[PDB]
C-alpha cells in the first residue's frame, strides 16, 4: 500500500535528505550507496525505527562498464524484491572533480563522470520503466550547467547529458504514465574537500541570502515533483540556486 | 495575522483557481477584475462566506495607458487596505489574440498585449516592493515562448518581457527576501492539441496551473528565486 | 541593380559600424537617426563620396506613441523612396539606462523609450518592411547576456527579451514570404560614452576571449554574414558575438 | 604557409562538404573515415588534383573504448606529421539511431557508439587539439532540434547535449590560448539515402523556410564563417542552420 522510490548515492548528504524527506511522506525507501556502507546502514536503521520495514540499503558502483546495465537492473531488482513495487527513481549519485584539457586514466574518468551523472540514470530508467498511482523519475542537474566550472568539462558534459535524458524519457515515457523531471541545485551543500574561505567566495555570489542551499531545500523540490501537486508536470528542470544562475560574471 | 496575496485577473478560469487555492491555503486575497465584476464579487462572496473578510474585489484596466501606473498602485495599496500586508502578487492577467505582420489600432494591441501582459506586471512588481516573512511574486509565463503560435508575435514579444522581468526582479529584490518566479502553462491557456500533449491521457486544469503557483509561494520554495516551472504535460518537447 | 538597407540608429557606433559594412559590401543604405544630425549627415557624405547616391539619412525617433507606427513606415518609405527597393533591415537603434524597481523621467517615458526603441519599433518597422515587399532578411541588435542581466535594468531587460520574441515570431511568419529573421547578440562591445575607464576595464576583465570588448566591426562582421548568401538557410538565429562572456559563472 | 584542419567523419555527406569549403578557402585537411575508405580516398585524390600534398586520409574507429584516447591523438598527430600544423578542428562524425528505453548490438555498445562519437571522442580530440599547440579555433556539429528530440533517440539526445556542454567548457577553458569553440547546429539537413521519398517530405514540410532540407553545402558555409577572421570575437556559440525548425510547435 505504501509506495517505494529508490534514490542513488543516498548515505549521505542531499540523496540522505531526499531519501528522509520522502520516507517522511510516506514512502518505503532503497537506500543505495557505492562506498558509504556505513552511513547507508545507519540511515536505513534510523528510518527502519520509524516504521519497521520501510528501508533496505543496496551497494553498487555506478561507474560505466560492460557490467553497469546489471548493477542499475540490480537496484531496480531490490526495490521490487523489498516492496513489491517501484513508484519513484531519484538519480541523485554524481562523481564531482575537474578534467583539465590541458592519477586516474582519461578512460576512468570518463567512466566515472559520464557513468555516474548520465549512463547510469539512463539505465536506471530503463530498467525501471521496463519492470513497471504516480510513477516518476526526478534527475539532479544543475542549475550551473550553462555557466560551468572551469576545467570540468567531463562533469559538464555529464550533466548536459541528464537534461537531455530528462527530456528524451519525459516525452517517450509519457504514454507509460512515467513524468521525469529535474532539480538543479546552485550552490547546496559545498564539498568536504573545499575550504572555508572557497566555500565563503561561493556563498557570497548567492542573491537570497548569500548562503548555499540546504540538502533539505533541494528535497522540498523533489517531493513537490513526485506529489500529486505535480501530475501535469514532466520534462521540467527546477532551479534551486537562490538566483545564482541569473548573475553575470 | 495571516498572509495576504493578490491575484490579477483573478475572476475566472486560472486566476480564480489560483485564488481559490491560496485562499484555502490560509490566505486573505485581493480579487482583481477589470470587465468581470459580477464574477469577481461571486468568488469573493464564496471565500467570504468561508471565512469572514479574508476576500474584496479591485477593479482597475491593466490596459498600458497614462494611468496605468496609478492603477498598478492602486491594486496594491487595496491589499494593504485591506488586510495591513501583501506578501504575494501573482500576475496572472493576459491578453490573448493574434497581430499578423502582413495585413484595434496598433497602438491598442501594443497597449494590451505588451501594457496588460509585461508593463503592468513590471509596475505591480514595482509597487509590491516599493511597499515593503514570506514574500514572492509569481508571474504566469507560457510555456511555448520558444515555439511561438503563428501569428501572435506582440503577444510572443509580451511573455518574452515577462521572463525578462522573472529574471531581472529575481536578481534586484532578492536583497529585500522577495522572490520572483514563474509558471509557464501549455494548452490550458481545441481536441488537436490535446492528442499532441505527451502526459494527454489527463486533462489539463487551472487547478494544476494553482498547484506549482501554491508551491512557489509555500515555505517548500524559499530557495528557489529566477525559475519558471512549466506545467505543460510535455507539450513544449514535441517537434513538429 | 545594388540592393538596399535601412540602419537604425546608424549615426555612430555599431550602428555605423554595421552601415560601412553593409556600404563596402555593396549596398546602399538609409541612415537612421534621432539626436545625431551632423554625425549622421557627415557618414552620408563619406559614402556617398566613395559612391555617389548610395546613402540618405532618415530622421525618426522610435520612442513609443500613437504615431511611432507612421515613424516606421516612414523609415521604409525613406529606402523605396531613395533606392526603389528594401532588402535589409537591421533594428540597432536602442535606449540603455537603468529603471531601479525601488526608488527624472517619468516611468511611463522610460517604458516608452526603453521599450519603443527595443522592442515595438522594430516590430513596427518589420510589419513595415515586408508589407512593403533576391536576399531579404532582418537582423536584430540582441543582448547576448539576456538572461544575465545587470542590475537595476528592468526595463531594458524586458525590451531585449521581446526582441528576441519577435526574432522568433517574424523568422516563423515571414518565412514562408523568403525573409530571414536573425539576431546578433553582443556582450561588450563599445562601452558607454558616459563610462569612465576603470568602469571600461572591469567590464574587459570579464571576457575569456583577450580580455576586450568587441570592436564595432566584430558585431558588423556578423551581421555581414546573416545577411549574406552564405546564411541562406538561417533563420531564427540569434548569433552571440561576446568572447565568451555569457559562459562565465559569477 | 596554409593552415591546417582535421575534419572528422569526412567521406561523405556533411564531413565532405566541409572538407571541400575548407580546402577551397586555403585549408590543408586531414580526412577522417571509419567504414568509408573508398570515399575518402576519392575526395584526397580530388583534392590533391587541385593543389597537390593538400589532402591524407586517417582511419579510426570512434566508439568509444579504452583505445580512443591513443586514437584521437593519432589523428590529431596525422594532421601534425603532414602538414606542420593544426589550425583546426571539426567534430562532424557521428553515429544515429534509435535507442528506445522500453523493449542486436547490446546497450553498452550503443553507449560506446553513441556517446562515444557525439561527445567523448570529441572532447578527446579537443584535448588533444590543445595540447599540441593565427586563427585556432574548433566546431562542432551540434543539433537544432536538441530540445525537442526525436522520439526513442535517447542516447543520442544525450551524446548531442553533452556535446552542447563541451562546446561551452571548451571555449571557456581554451581562450586563454586564443582557440575559439563553437557550433554549427543543423535541423533537417542531407537525409538518409535509403529514406523513402515522401518520408524525406514529411520533414521536408515542417521547414518553415522553403519546405526543404539545408544542403550539406549550406551547413559548410556556417562552419567557414566560424573558423574565418569574420568570427574572431565568436566562441561559445551555437548557430542554427535549420530553417526555423526548432521555432515550430507540435
Ligand atoms: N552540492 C551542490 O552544491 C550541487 C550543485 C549542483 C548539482 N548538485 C547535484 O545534486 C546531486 C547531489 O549532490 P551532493 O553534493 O549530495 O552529491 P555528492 O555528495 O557529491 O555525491 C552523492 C553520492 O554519489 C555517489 N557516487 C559518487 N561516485 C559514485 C560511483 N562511481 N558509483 C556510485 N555512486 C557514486 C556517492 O556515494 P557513496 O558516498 O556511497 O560512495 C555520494 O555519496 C548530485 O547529482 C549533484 O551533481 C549538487
Ligand atoms: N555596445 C554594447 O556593448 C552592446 C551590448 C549589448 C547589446 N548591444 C546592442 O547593440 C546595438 C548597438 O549598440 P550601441 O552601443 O552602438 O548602441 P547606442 O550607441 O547605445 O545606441 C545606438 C543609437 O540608438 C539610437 N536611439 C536611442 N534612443 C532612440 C530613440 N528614442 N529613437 C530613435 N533612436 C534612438 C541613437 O541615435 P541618435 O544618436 O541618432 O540619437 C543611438 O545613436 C544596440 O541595439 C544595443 O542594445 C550593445
Ligand atoms: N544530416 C542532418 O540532417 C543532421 C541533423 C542534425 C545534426 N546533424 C549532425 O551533423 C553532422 C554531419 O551529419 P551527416 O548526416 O553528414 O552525418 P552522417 O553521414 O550520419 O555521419 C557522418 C560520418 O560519421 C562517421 N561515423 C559514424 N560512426 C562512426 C564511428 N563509430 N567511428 C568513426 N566515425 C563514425 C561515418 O564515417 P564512415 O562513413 O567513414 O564510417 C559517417 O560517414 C553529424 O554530427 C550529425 O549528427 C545532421
Ligand atoms: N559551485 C559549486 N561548488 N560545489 C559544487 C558541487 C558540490 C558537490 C557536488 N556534488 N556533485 N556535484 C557537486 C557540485 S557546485
Ligand atoms: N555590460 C554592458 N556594458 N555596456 C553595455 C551596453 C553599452 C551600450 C549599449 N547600448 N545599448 N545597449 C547597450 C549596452 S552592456
Ligand atoms: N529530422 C531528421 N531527419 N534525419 C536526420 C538526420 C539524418 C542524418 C544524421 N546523421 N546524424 N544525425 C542525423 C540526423 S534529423
Amino acid at each position: 500500500e505504501a509506495p517505494a522510490a529508490v534514490v542513488t548515492g543516498a548515505a549521505k548528504r542531499i540523496g540522505r535528505a531526499i531519501a528522509v524527506k520522502l520516507h517522511q511522506t510516506g514512502y518505503r525507501v532503497v537506500i543505495h550507496y557505492h562506498n558509504s556502507a556505513e552511513a547507508a546502514v545507519s540511515l536505513a536503521d534510523e528510518l527502519n525505527k520509524e516504521r519497521s520495514n520501510t528501508a533496505v540499503v543496496c551497494q553498487a558502483d555506478l561507474t560505466n562498464s560492460n557490467v553497469l546495465p546489471a548493477s542499475c537492473e540490480e537496484i531496480i531488482n531490490s526495490c521490487f524484491r523489498a516492496f513489491g513495487r517501484c513508484d519513484v527513481l531519484v538519480n541523485n549519485a554524481s562523481a564531482f572533480y575537474p578534467t583539465p584539457l590541458v592519477g586516474k586514466t582519461v578512460e576512468t574518468q570518463v567512466a566515472e563522470l559520464i557513468g555516474t551523472n548520465a549512463i547510469a540514470p539512463f539505465l536506471l530508467t530503463m530498467s525501471f520503466a521496463q519492470r513497471q498511482s504516480n510513477l516518476s523519475i526526478v534527475n539532479l542537474c544543475d542549475a550551473m550547467v550553462d555557466q560551468p566550472c572551469m576545467a570540468f568539462s567531463l562533469y559538464n558534459m555529464g550533466k548536459h547529458a541528464l537534461v537531455g535524458l530528462t527530456q528524451s524519457a519525459a516525452l517517450e515515457l509519457a504514454p507509460y504514465g512515467i513524468r521525469v523531471n529535474g532539480v538543479a541545485p546552485g550552490v547546496s551543500l559545498l564539498p568536504v574537500a573545499m575550504g572555508e574561505e572557497e566555500k565563503d567566495k561561493w556563498r557570497r555570489k548567492v542573491p537570497l541570502g548569500r548562503r548555499e542551499a540546504s540538502a533539505e531545500q533541494i528535497a522540498d523540490a523533489v517531493i513537490f515533483l513526485v506529489s500529486g501537486s505535480a501530475q501535469y508536470i514532466t520534462g521540467s528542470i527546477i532551479k534551486v540556486d537562490g538566483g545564482l544562475s541569473l548573475v553575470h560574471a
